[PDB]
């Protein structure tokens, strides 16, 4: 009930969680994506998710 770093693994920490392309370039990698494309948190964060264990 207190994970550590949710979107600070790789698919997000590396790129823009599928925002450095446009999303509408694939047939499912983005539009269909949900926990990779998210779209709404890609702001280079690491405290609201990857702080200590929240």
């Amino acid at each position: 009930a207190q994970p550590k770093c949710n979107p600070n693994l790789h698919y997000w920490t590396t790129q823009d969680e599928g925002a450095a392309i446009g999303l509408a370039w694939i047939p499912y990698f983005g539009p269909a994506a949900e926990g990779i494309y998210i779209e709404g948190l890609m702001h280079n964060q690491d405290g609201l998710i990857c702080g200590l264990r929240q």
